């Protein structure tokens, strides 16, 4: 008997759920169907978190771990989950919040998180992390943090990493749509989100955008992700039971509560929409509108195009 | 007809409104009463929000402005919104989600946000800020950025600062209480949130804690704030009006579902109980219990003293 709902918070003032930032944009991206199978912002309607999807906001793109000393002043982290907990393979892909771009250097910035070693001094570590090495297998527990500076750090240290940037590998661009490969060792339990196909009735899925200092990237420091991390935060907290086959939005402008346009959101955990023949769909709407639950709908039920014909 | 309530997510998962950090404690801090007068997490239960609060998680303690050069090679900083919106004078405290510790440097790390200036290249710049420093002009949208790196910043670059860490002035502790001066030019509708004054009945304020890089601190590490972010994201979201003098809530083993405390979270939008008599009060209890709503209560409705004596 508890009723589906979205947060009702302007898009604008809501977050991206694969970096910690704000949300400036919602675009689609028909054409270059790549494979859409992100592992951060991932929830169902009744609020199963899927993938590496923590609700925690100040998780987002957060990793922590202890350090040991790896070949060649290279500074290996054994990781733990953000809240200190200890993580364990096998059980999800990697720990809750671990950043999902594997096209990508990491830039990192941690500090230490021991309250005994924070009494004085500086706590920074900093350097950077390539998914693409042989050394990075975040499902078994274990990175290789790039040239470090301080180039030696004691073993056991506990840091908290955040991505400052990230930065096109050389020579090609940044596809923030590419997860990392976290490792071989899939157990059934652990396994990844699932991708997200093509919805039908031209429907398209909706991206909700972020700018983030993202160099070289494919979309011009342009970060995606399926859902804000408000709308992941507000089904964990709801549990509100799937009482249909998709869920009918309309983004409502706040003030004049006109409707901006009709959106579906899936029970998996995306958004689509049916953009105007030849436009930019969502994206030329203002991003101060409302997203508002009208009702239940199946999945055939068609949805006005939105936005400009161009 | 809106009734009232707290997000049910186990507090070890909800976040910091003072600093992006997870929460990991619950404190009292009766004896040392200096003012408390937080200017983020700042967030009436029919969800308005005061001083510099911001609803996005995202955007507490960052803040973001366009660069000028200073005398001597420091960094002049032209803030704006972090949305970009421009900042006026007069009408806030500071921007929202401008960070509010006085009582330390704030070393920060900001990146470019123009997506034009990042094609390509490293897009960082480091420095501290002294808010105890005279050209500490936040209210009339300007502050410095000491010993800024690079050194030579071109003039109007857009910069989105974190707080790395803080750390204590020379000879002093880093009281993460002290909320900076903002400013002489103080109107009405930019006024501070009031300070909270102690509400009588044995009751004494409740904060939640986060481990943060601030070295040096009265606390060990500790930033205390009066309600979790997704507090304020939820009273933002509800707009629940106020039918009573305070609210009472159970703190919920959510495996047991057994009580284990009682609080008031009163209209101004802050906690407090009753510590059990020699004792740390909430500060024994388990971490991972949940916030419900049980009913409104008058202000004199007593507590059953939560804790341990000792
Ligand atoms: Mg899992
Ligand atoms: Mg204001």
């Amino acid at each position: 008997t508890k009723q589906f709902s979205v947060p009702n918070l302007p898009l604008n003032v809501m977050s991206n759920s694969r970096v910690p930032s704000l949300l400036n944009a919602m675009v689609v991206s028909p054409d270059q169907a790549q494979v859409v199978q992100f592992q951060n912002g991932r929830c169902t309607l009744d609020g199963q978190m899927l993938g590496t999807t923590t609700v925690s906001a100040s998780c987002v793109a957060r990793f922590r771990g202890k350090t040991f000393q790896a070949p060649d002043n290279r500074l290996g982290i054994n990781l733990a989950e953000i809240s200190g907990e200890p993580y364990h393979a096998f059980e999800s892909p990697a720990p809750l919040g671990f950043p999902d771009f594997g096209d990508g250097d990491w830039h990192v910035t941690a500090t230490k998180v021991t309250p005994s070693q924070l009494e004085a001094n500086d706590p920074v570590v900093v350097g950077n992390v390539q998914p693409y090495n042989p050394q990075f297998a975040p499902h078994l527990g274990t990175l290789v943090v790039e040239n470090p500076t301080p180039d030696q750090v004691a073993t056991g240290t506990d840091l908290l990493f955040n991505i400052t940037w990230l930065s096109n590998r050389a020579n090609n661009r940044f596809n923030p749509w590419v997860i990392p490969n976290y490792g071989s060792t899939l157990t059934e339990a652990a396994q990844l989100a699932p991708s997200i196909f093509p919805p039908g009735f031209g429907e398209t899925i909706v991206y909700f955008n972020s700018t983030f200092p993202a160099v070289g990237a494919t979309t011009h420091a342009a970060i995606p992700c399926l859902l804000p991390q408000e709308f992941v935060a507000h089904f964990v907290n709801e549990q509100a039971p799937i009482r249909g086959e998709a869920a009918l939005l309309h983004y409502i402008d706040p003030d004049t509560h006109r409707n901006l346009g009709e959106f579906k959101i899936y029970p998996e955990g995306f958004v689509t929409c049916v953009p105007n023949v030849g436009g930019t769909g969502p994206q030329s709407l203002p991003t101060n509108g409302v997203f508002v639950f009208v009702s239940w709908v199946s999945r055939y039920y068609q949805l006005k195009p939105v936005g400009t014909a161009g």
